[PDB]
């Protein structure tokens, strides 16, 4: 392969598969000097691709803030919300609205926020003291010691899956979502309790996208050069969040070593499911393109909804407030 990622992944494929055969890629954290000579036009690429390619083989990052007994009592649903250090208003609105922990019929919902580091080296304002004050006051902050960037989000996925393997392998289901999304948690709990025991074992639902490919428009957010990745993407769910079983979370983590990190986290999770022999299932309750504006103020449009992107902190509280009495009028 000419594309860098496709080639290195097929090297991993031969490493983990003896039949394909007729410098740790996992904890070598020095800059990989060889990329500058092997990818055409390296020093003319954006800075994010240069950082992603130089340190592709480093993923043994450690927890700086932990909540090791978040799942001391077995949870039915684990809410894992990706967040950024300065997003205090988002995390707080999620705490008071749809991400509040509960135990209705002893079906335990627990919440964690997934953060990286916003170090001063990137000219980030020092907010660590307030993050500590929030971490001890709410005990829902998980934070590793890597640069929380847009191209390091697949690293956030892997590190979160390791935390589930270590501190929460007993949870029945996992919802992984964004901090700018509204989630009808009541509707998700109803859906989980309506599943067959067979379907619940390998659950993985979301706004699934088939036959997608990298965006070549350099001006786009998810732009991927052809020197980096070639071909089509595997089926994957994205756009705000997906829902799956705890059994599948343990299987997903244990093949992550066999898949190279990718600048798009949702594509990486899709690559991981495809190697397990599974296909993510499309569920139309994940309204990643929002809902029609003529209904954006009708609370009945949120009742049988799983997820809607996107919402500001005030709207999450407003919608969740109106949702509590929607059964008396919807
Ligand atoms: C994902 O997170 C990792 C860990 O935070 C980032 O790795 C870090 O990358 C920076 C550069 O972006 C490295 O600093 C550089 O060090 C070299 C000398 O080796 C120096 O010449 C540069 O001026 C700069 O100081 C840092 O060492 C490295 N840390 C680790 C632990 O590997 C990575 O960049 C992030 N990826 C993305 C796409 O943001
Ligand atoms: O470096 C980053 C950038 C994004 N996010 C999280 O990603 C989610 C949504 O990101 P965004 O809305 O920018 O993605 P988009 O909707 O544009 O695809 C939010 O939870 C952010 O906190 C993150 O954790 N680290
Ligand atoms: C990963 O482990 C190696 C030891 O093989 C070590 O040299 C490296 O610094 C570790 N990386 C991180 C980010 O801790
Ligand atoms: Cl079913
Ligand atoms: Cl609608
Ligand atoms: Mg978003």
């Amino acid at each position: 392969p000419e594309a860098y990622w496709n080639r290195e992944q097929e090297k991993l494929n031969r490493q983990y598969n003896p039949i394909l055969s007729m410098i740790s890629h996992l904890n070598y954290c020095e800059p990989d000097l060889r990329v500058t000579s092997v990818v055409t036009g390296f020093n003319n690429l954006p800075d994010r691709f240069k950082d992603f390619l130089l340190y592709l083989r480093c993923r043994n990052y450690s927890l700086l803030i932990d909540q090791p007994d978040k799942c001391a009592k077995k949870p039915f649903l684990l809410l894992a919300i990706k967040s950024l250090t300065p997003h205090f208003a988002r995390r707080q609105a999620i705490r008071e609205s749809w991400g509040q922990e509960s135990n209705a019929g002893n079906q335990t919902v627990v919440r964690v926020f997934l953060l990286g580091q916003t170090p001063p080296e990137d000219n980030h304002p020092d907010l660590s003291d307030m993050l500590k004050f929030e971490s001890e006051k709410h005990q829902d902050i998980l934070m590793w010691n890597y640069r929380d960037t847009f191209f390091n989000l697949s690293l956030k996925e892997v590190l979160f899956l390791r935390w589930v393997s270590t501190s929460c392998p007993d949870t029945e289901f996992v919802f992984k979502g964004d901090d700018d999304v509204f989630v009808n948690t009541h509707h998700i709990l109803n859906y989980l309790n309506s599943l067959s025991k067979t379907k619940a074992k390998d659950l993985f639902i979301g706004d699934v996208i088939h036959n997608a490919g990298p965006h070549r428009d350099k001006k786009l957010k998810y732009y991927i050069p052809e020197v980096v990745y070639s071909g089509l993407y595997p089926p994957y769910a994205g756009g705000g969040g997906f829902l799956y079983s705890g059994h599948l979370a343990l299987r997903l983590y244990h093949i992550t070593d066999q898949v190279h990190l990718y600048p798009i986290d949702d594509v990486y999770t899709g690559m991981c499911l495809q190697k397990l022999g599974l296909v993510p299932e499309k569920h139309k309750g994940f309204r990643t393109f929002d809902i029609e504006e003529k209904n954006k103020n009708n609370i009945c449009s949120y009742v049988d909804l799983m997820l809607v992107h996107s919402r500001k902190p005030q709207e999450m509280i407003d919608i969740w407030s109106q949702l509590q009495s929607a059964h008396l009028k919807c």
